[PDB]
């Protein structure tokens, strides 16, 4: 009837997002597993610009970045309540939040585990206080979105899959300083739609031992 | 009535995004310099995450982010011509490219002024190469928006009046490489809401020797 097809590699952050997405809004969609070393034609063809995962096809045209892709899904089918507040200004908070993931969680998280030392220090300071800036925004509501799981949820809680990694890693214990955010991540993985689409902490884990290895940054 | 004021910078390019949507939205506002190393305490209470300029402070309500008070403004003040496409799949793209200079764009443009040796070059490879792409998606469209100019335009074309500064520190022609797309950036400078909206490639200049001083970087 026009089926959708996600592209991804099972232990991405950026691709659970779109899982996520497509499970909360009840779109169906055939998975598509890549290799990041043997990028198929699929691939490359859709998302020439960046050949990166998760890209999204809807009736053979490609979307790119989980971000946009998420906000697409929110757009195109909308049986469910939206991700994405309806209010201009409530919106424009979430897409800031939901933004502030990419800017700060993601990119300070990869430092804790590619970087050393005292650059590796910095990166936990960094990434401690954004997480208790989220801790801010999150206050004392169920969810980011509210009462509702949102966008911004969306946006974050596929990270949790990477806690484990940080903290093993980087030697450092996020729970310690950020008793709410784990807290909700936790509320958050009782849904069956999100621990459906996250993946195991250790697997994760396993993972990026692997990686360290075959890059020597061990 | 609405009371609408830009907490900005003058020669940021993520400001003059905002200059422009607001020009050409048609929307009367106030503007207030901000300190770059010195925080007002106005700033610092509408934006207590980043503390970055630009913010957009509508009837007390801060908004944060370039490309999302941009956003802000195309969906609050409906009355001139969309700045984001009204077909979700199209809008989605809109989305990709004006991120893309976020990325790219900016991201290689900083690296060129503040770097030297292989790394100054290896930007400038980088972002001759992005800007290319950037060509290859603008095809013979006078606007990324088509006939009329559109979000991605308001996202690019900032930067034009830093591209003589790039040229000058890391020696080389954008003309020479990418001329279609130097081409359109002309053209676009005779739009006027776009000439008031961009300040002066050769003042933006004064202004970058202004920072290599400062932090010892020539
Ligand atoms: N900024 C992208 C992230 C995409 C990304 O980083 N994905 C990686 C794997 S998780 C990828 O596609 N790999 C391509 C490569 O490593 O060259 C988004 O949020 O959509
Ligand atoms: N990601 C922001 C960019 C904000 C930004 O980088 N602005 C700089 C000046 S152009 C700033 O506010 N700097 C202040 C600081 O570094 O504390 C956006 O898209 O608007």
């Amino acid at each position: 009837s026009d089926q959708v097809t996600l592209l991804d590699f099972w232990p991405s952050p950026f691709g659970m997002r779109v899982r996520l997405a497509l499970a909360e809004k009840g779109v169906k969609y055939e998975y598509s597993e890549e290799d990041l070393w043997n990028k198929s034609a699929l691939l490359l063809q859709m998302n020439p610009v960046n050949k990166q995962i998760p890209v999204l096809v809807h009736n053979g045209k490609p979307v790119c970045e989980s971000l946009i892709i998420v906000q697409y899904i929110d757009e195109v089918w909308k049986d469910s309540a939206p991700l994405l507040p309806s209010d201009p200004y409530q919106r424009a908070q979430s897409r800031f939040w939901a933004d502030f993931v990419d800017k700060k969680i993601y990119d300070l998280g990869r430092k804790i585990w590619t970087k050393k030392g005292e650059e590796q220090e910095a990166a936990k300071k960094d990434f401690i206080d954004s997480l208790k800036l989220m801790e801010g925004e999150l206050g004392d509501k169920p969810y980011f979105g509210g009462e509702t799981i949102g966008y911004v949820d969306i946006a974050l809680v596929p990270f949790y899959s990477w806690f484990y990694a940080y903290e093993t890693i980087g030697n450092f214990n996020i729970e310690a300083e950020c008793p709410k955010m784990i807290a909700y991540c936790k509320r958050c993985l009782q849904k069956e739609t999100v621990s459906k689409a996250l993946e195991d902490p250790q697997k994760v884990y396993d993972f990026v031992l692997m990686l360290m290895k075959k890059f020597g940054i061990e």
